């Protein structure tokens, strides 16, 4: 597939909205679905669109998935590669680190070389802050499941569509 989409999980939840995000770009025949944990670095050169999910553990800590493979980043070819992001969290539990590990991952890998792209309005979400916000809008998709669980289907929808724009599709 053109789109390379990794994702990390602990309980589940990003492995979902990946296969939902999947599922809207049309399925297998446009983006091809990796479990980070079972990826090498270097899997991520055979696409030149990227969507990278992440839950954020612990204190605003990136998912354990991608905290080991996050040192070997730097070796992957990301010049002039459009990536997104999404991610999952608890903005009510976690008010002060929501969505911290998309943020620590974006922050990372726009950092080489890389151009992030589907950047996502903050408003419809309460929360002090985030690592995944830039100038007032977050850097990805931020999914709630804990609290909003409600308005991802229509998040995802809303975010693919406005992703293919970005994307060739
Ligand atoms: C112990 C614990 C720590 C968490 N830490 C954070 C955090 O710092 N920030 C956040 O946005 N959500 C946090 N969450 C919420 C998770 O990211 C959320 O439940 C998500 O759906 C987990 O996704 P996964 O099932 O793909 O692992 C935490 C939840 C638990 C139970």
């Amino acid at each position: 597939a053109k789109i390379g989409l990794f994702y990390g999980t602990q309980t589940g939840v990003t492995q979902t909205i990946a296969e939902s995000i999947q599922q809207e770009f049309g399925g297998e025949s446009i983006v091809d679905l990796n479990d980070i944990a079972n990826a090498d670095a270097s899997d991520l050169n055979a696409y030149d669109y990227l969507i990278i999910g992440c839950p954020t553990w612990g204190v605003g800590e990136l998912q354990s998935d991608w905290e080991g493979i996050y040192d070997d980043l730097d070796s992957v070819n990301f010049q002039g590669k459009k990536v997104a992001y999404f991610g999952a969290g608890d903005q009510v539990g976690y008010s002060d680190n929501f969505q911290d590990a998309m943020g620590i991952l974006e922050e990372k890998i726009s950092s080489l070389g890389s151009q992030t792209v589907g950047y996502w309005p903050i408003e419809g979400y309460d929360f002090n802050e985030s690592k995944a916000v830039r100038n007032n809008q977050f850097v990805g998709l931020a999914i709630d499941e804990d609290n909003q669980p409600d308005l991802t289907k229509n998040r995802i929808k809303t975010w693919v569509s406005q992703l293919k724009s970005e994307f060739g599709l």
